[PDB]
DNA sequence: GGACCCACGCAGC
DNA sequence: GGCTGCGTGGGTC
């Protein structure tokens, strides 16, 4: 029973075109596969990849999937150091980025 | 209240 | 006293 969440060749490589970097390839998969999470309601701030800091723990399933994605796309002669340091803190990131910068936050507080 | 990306000091572990 | 994600802010678009 192939998954609902699995991407076309053609959503595959207009995703690869806007990234970035590997890592952002990873974080721009996150918000195409966990829509739920990327709503105005930013459920997003209460997962993190692993469920450290005492969050919730994102959908192993699709964790998998996006790993499955940079895997079949990127160059994988150092994957477990690619996945390790840059694709799981570039997911880490986008979860908990927050709307606003605190310090623009603080310099509108002026106006 | 721009959206977005990534580097980096830090506290908790 | 190293490793893991958070909070943060410099920077590009």
């Amino acid at each position: 029973v192939p998954s609902p969440y699995l991407l076309s060749d053609k959503e595959v490589r207009e995703i690869v075109q806007q990234s970035l970097s590997v890592g952002n390839f990873a974080a721009r998969l996150l918000v195409r596969l966990f829509p739920e999470l990327f709503t105005a309601e930013n459920l997003r701030l209460q997962y993190n990849h692993s469920g450290a800091c005492n969050k919730k723990q994102l959908d192993p399933t699709r964790l998998r999937l996006i790993r499955h994605y940079v895997e079949a796309v990127y160059p994988v002669e150092k994957m477990e150091e690619v996945w390790h340091y840059e694709c799981i803190p570039s997911i880490d990131e986008r979860c908990r980025r927050p709307n606003r910068k605190k310090c623009d936050i603080l310099k509108k507080a002026k106006k």
